[PDB]
Formats: C-alpha cells, sequence, structure tokens
C-alpha cells in the first residue's frame, strides 16, 4: 500500500479544529474532532430527543437513511474532561480523506448542553490506542492500518493560527504520513512510554531562565483534542504565579500590554528544548493596560492510570508539527510552517 490521504480541517478561534467525515450510504456529512486523546468514535444520533438541546443544535446520523448500516445497539457510556455522552454502538461505512472503512462507532443519545452547546464540531474520532477505548471498540486508525493501503502506520497533524484571511488553511490531518508544506527540516523522534497512550516522558519545564517546573521528571501526553497547554494543578499556579498571571472562573489571564515581554515557557523532550514564547502562549485581542488578555494554558487534573500528566495541545502543536508513529511507538516534532 502506498496511499496517504488528507483532511482539511477549520480553525474555529485556536480552540476548535474539526475536519469532515461521511458515515452511511449515501454518507451523512460530520464535523469532527481528531483526538489523539480518546479512542472512541462518536456522532449525534436521529433518536437523541430534543430535550437535548446539544441534539437540536447538531448534525444527527439516522440509521434509516443507511443501507450499510448494520444494527449493534450496546450501551456506550463515554466520559470526557468535558462531560459525559451516551448511546449505542452502530456499524456502518465511514470514509475519512479518500479512505473508506467499516467501523464501529456510538450513536449519541444523551449529549449534555455544557458543554456542547459550544461545540462547533458535531462528534469527535479518537485516534487513541484501543487499550484506551471503551467497551474495547476497534478504533477507527486500527481498522485502516488492516486494510493495508497506507504508505506507513502513521497520522500527522498540521494546526494554522486563526487568520482573518478567507483563505487560510485552518489545517490538516494526514493518514499514512506528513506533508512537508507544513513543516521544516527533519522530525526529531521520542518514544512513547507504552503503547497505549499517546504519551512521552518530559525531563523538565522552565519559565525563563530557571527550570521551575518537573524539575526531576514528569509526563506528556499529546493531546490533539486539547485545546491548550495543561499542567496540574499545583503545577499550573507555579507558572501562573511565575508569569503574574489571575485567575479567573474559566481562564488565566494576564494584563495585555505585559504579554509581548513575558518569558518563554520551554518543554524539555527527548533531549531537546521546545519553546512557547508570550506569542505563541497570550491570546493577545490587544496591547491595552485596561484589559486582560487570556493565556492558552490552563490547569488539568488528570486522573490515574493515564494522569498525573501534562499535555500538550493545540497551544503547542501549532508550533510544532506532529507525526504520530504507530509502527514504532514514537512521536515526531518538526518546527511548523
Ligand atoms: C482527551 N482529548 C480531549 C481533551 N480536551 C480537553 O480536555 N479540552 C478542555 C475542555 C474544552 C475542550 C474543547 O475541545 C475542543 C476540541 N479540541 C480541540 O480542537 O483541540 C485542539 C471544547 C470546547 C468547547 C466545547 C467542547 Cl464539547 C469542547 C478541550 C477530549 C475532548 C474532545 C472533544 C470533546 O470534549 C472532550
Ligand atoms: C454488537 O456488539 C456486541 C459486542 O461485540 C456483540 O456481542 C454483538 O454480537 C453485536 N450485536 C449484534 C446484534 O450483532
Ligand atoms: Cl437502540
Ligand atoms: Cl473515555
Ligand atoms: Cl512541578
Ligand atoms: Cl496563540
Amino acid at each position: 500500500g502506498n496511499t496517504t490521504s488528507s483532511v482539511i480541517l477549520t480553525n474555529y478561534m485556536d480552540t476548535q479544529y474539526y475536519g469532515e467525515i461521511g458515515i452511511g450510504t449515501p454518507p451523512q456529512t460530520f464535523k469532527v474532532v481528531f483526538d489523539t486523546g480518546s479512542s472512541n468514535v462518536w456522532v449525534p444520533s436521529s433518536k437523541c430527543s430534543r430535550l437535548y438541546t446539544a441534539c437540536v443544535y447538531h448534525k444527527l446520523f439516522d440509521a434509516s437513511d443507511s443501507s450499510s448500516y448494520k444494527h449493534n445497539g450496546t450501551e456506550l457510556t463515554l466520559r470526557y474532561s468535558t462531560g459525559t455522552v451516551s448511546g449505542f454502538l452502530s456499524q456502518d461505512i465511514i470514509t475519512v480523506g479518500g479512505i473508506t472503512v467499516t467501523q464501529m462507532f456510538g450513536e449519541v443519545t444523551e449529549m449534555p448542553a455544557l458543554p456542547f452547546m459550544l461545540a462547533e464540531f458535531d462528534g469527535v474520532v479518537g485516534m487513541g490506542f484501543i487499550e484506551q477505548a471503551i467497551g474495547r471498540v476497534t478504533p477507527i486508525f486500527d481498522n485502516i492500518i488492516s486494510q493495508g493501503v497506507l504508505k506507513e502506520d502513521v497520522f500527522s497533524f498540521y494546526y494554522n493560527r486563526d487568520s482573518e484571511n478567507s483563505q487560510s488553511l485552518g489545517g490538516q490531518i494526514v493518514l499514512g504520513g506528513s506533508d512537508p508544506q507544513h513543516y521544516e527540516g527533519n522530525f526529531h523522534y521520542i518514544n512513547l512510554i507504552k503503547t497505549g497512550v499517546w504519551q512521552i516522558q518530559m525531563k523538565g519545564v522552565s519559565v525563563g531562565s530557571s527550570t521551575l517546573l518537573c524539575e526531576d521528571g514528569c509526563l506528556a501526553l499529546v493531546d490533539t483534542g486539547a485545546s491548550y497547554i495543561s499542567g496540574s494543578t499545583s503545577s499550573i499556579e507555579k507558572l501562573m504565579e511565575a508569569l503574574g498571571a489571575k485567575k479567573r472562573l474559566f481562564d488565566y489571564v494576564v494584563k495585555c500590554n505585559e504579554g509581548p515581554t513575558l518569558p518563554d515557557i520551554s518543554f524539555h523532550l527527548g533531549g531537546k528544548e521546545y519553546t512557547l514564547t508570550s506569542a505563541d502562549y497570550v491570546f493577545q485581542e490587544s496591547y491595552s493596560s485596561k484589559k486582560l488578555c487570556t493565556l492558552a494554558i490552563h490547569a488539568m487534573d488528570i486522573p490515574p492510570p493515564t494522569g498525573p500528566t501534562w499535555a500538550l495541545g493545540a497551544t503547542f502543536i501549532r508550533k510544532f508539527y506532529t507525526e504520530f508513529d504507530r509502527r514504532n511507538n514514537r512521536i515526531g516534532f518538526a518546527l511548523a510552517r
């Protein structure tokens, strides 16, 4: 096999990146987030009651309208950081890119307003391992590896900075490989800690000159479904104090005028420094000293077994094109352009 497919992604405000899949015959279209921190596929169901305002406001999958659809009906409940969704399993043909696979996915029938009323996407396509898939359902990239059509057993993410230009490419997933148009130089590869989670070892996090955090090592999940960088409550407090940031209800902020001269934050990964400047981590809506600007960094206490861990989300990926490699169990980073 030597096929590599591409899916264009929409970038909504540098916090939601999502692309299209088609389910059924004829294809029903869904906006989905490709999430390396999870491993199940789901979209909203036609059987989702109106009582779920979130079901009113998203695209629904109608089993009746698809000839390839095969019933299963087994209960499914998926819990994320954002909330819980539930429904049942269905099987059908899913297209992503030029690739068609038969897949088991969740038809969601309970979808809470918090926070799905704020999702610009309809569902999630988990790119994690079967070890994390609820119901041990075979993940879509695993069903794609099976077809043997892919040039290499890897996928990769380019996430762009949101642009006013009507033309800006919001982002791009490649199945089968990486697109040299969106990264410079060569990949630096880091080995997974273990198969089952896209998580690597991290040697420290430094803010400025001083190695402030994770001084004796810690973990980093590379999470394409995460908008921000996240660390544990106790690390983030330390980081935010170092930056003179203020915690609010939904976010952390800084005086907008102060943002540009805030220190770099570096992540020490596979012997190298991955550095994010304040231009990569502050949302500079203005530079006014009477306005507060949000940082693209927050606290998330991810529970064992996968946490405690940092998570490197779009804030980080924006800068570093990311290749997720299943064949060799490793992740490669190169400078995004
Ligand atoms: C395990 N991977 C995801 C972890 N994401 C997160 O924890 N957050 C922190 C809370 C808000 C989330 C944001 O998602 C945007 C998509 N993501 C992304 O475009 O990335 C670059 C979000 C914002 C608003 C509404 C909703 Cl439902 C979600 C991001 C699991 C996510 C995957 C998507 C469903 O929710 C679970
Ligand atoms: C649906 O999923 C359960 C999980 O494998 C399985 O036992 C069952 O055979 C499948 N249901 C049907 C109706 O085929
Ligand atoms: Cl059912
Ligand atoms: Cl889950
Ligand atoms: Cl720490
Ligand atoms: Cl940013």
